[PDB]
């Protein structure tokens, strides 16, 4: 569930969805309508992590932060399956593609897209409305704004209404 | 070992399948006979169905999900390597998705084909039967011998169902 | 912690094993080591060794194939969501987050595998060197990473004061 490390307690909005098997630990803030999915890990100890309103952190993703590099997810952000966002700033409407890695100090602009499996080097800026892909990542072109966040606001509310464990 | 019902979608898991501790099979999922879903793996079907074929192993930390119009359909004797992501794609009989790889919506992995470890298979890419695809992004490179992971995991799963116990 | 047949993990009392981590089978976990949330350390057909003071971070995966033991040396860091498979990682080294290290590969002393890099089977990363790319390429000498001392201290803090809310 939700874990207090020493005296650091996650602050989770009651409309947020924390899936079974997800771990929210320590200095973490999870906003209204946010969702953290199965097997995801959100840990804030040496530095804080913010999951803005309506931001979804999909299955197997990992959020963490280093001193001086807080992990700040803006509102209506999507962190795809198995992505790692570490000490970076992701602004409103952006998408971190599934399997991608965003490193410390990187900055994902509004409605920007980090391609699947791309590795964003430390400090790199992804401008607003642009697609960055590759290993290492590189700004390629303008890209249409992702629509994953409204999908996951609604999918999360359905999960909050009808999720039941069943034994076999 | 438990499984998760989303709305009216309960996973249909064959009795000979092995579902490991820490694995999360959610919603519209079929898990075939002799299949195995290993520790920390997530197989989630809600927006669209997901099928784990018979004798198919979904290894540790792997993530399966499907998008509208893109079912995630794993054929028989398929291997999804450690920490891979197969999203809304078709994987034909005997193929291998290398560990850490990502396979995106609409991709098709031909029979006995191999996705290289860490490779990212773009949406809609077709990997022909018996071929090898690797790189970021993935490219079909050469013909490769059929992998033999699925038989070994059928047997390893059977050993786990008989002698896996929690300790202190 | 899970036993597989006759294979029981041997975990030192000072090691931190976070909730949601899965240590399975023929696994050694040394003094002052830590296995964090969602990580999977599985040893069945071959042995895995997590050396003293070595941290296996969140969602990382360790496994081994016959003849390829996964041997993590002391003071080693396996970053978030990394995969180290049947490889040898020497003292002080760093496997960057999201990276993949495959069978028979050797990560030299204080070497660094960059984040998301894929070290092919059998490849050697020499001591004090950085490897990047997919596949991996030895790029330049790098200063010793300092993650292992920080995580030794963080793990002892987590062993003492971690409670579900
Ligand atoms: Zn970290
Ligand atoms: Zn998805
Ligand atoms: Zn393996």
């Amino acid at each position: 569930s939700v874990y207090r490390f020493e005296d650091k307690t996650p602050a989770v909005h009651p409309t947020a969805f924390i899936a079974p098997g997800a771990y929210v630990v320590g200095a973490v803030e999870v906003g209204e309508g946010a969702s953290i999915w199965f097997g995801a890990v959100v840990r804030g100890d040496l530095e804080r992590v913010v999951v803005g309103p309506g931001t979804n952190v999909q299955d197997g993703a990992v959020l963490h932060a280093d001193p001086g590099f807080p992990c700040l997810l803006g509102p209506e952000v999507t962190v795809g399956h198995r992505a790692v966002v570490h000490g970076a700033v992701v602004e409103e409407g952006a998408l971190v593609g599934m399997g991608a890695v965003v490193l410390n100090g990187a900055r994902i602009g509004k409605n920007a897209v980090v391609g699947a499996g791309a590795v964003v080097p430390p400090g790199m800026e992804v401008p607003e409305g642009r697609l960055a892909l590759g290993v290492p990542a590189r700004v390629v072109r303008p890209i249409d704004p992702p629509g994953n966040a409204p999908r996951y606001r609604a999918l999360a509310e359905r999960y909050r209404k009808a999720l039941f464990p069943v034994a076999t």
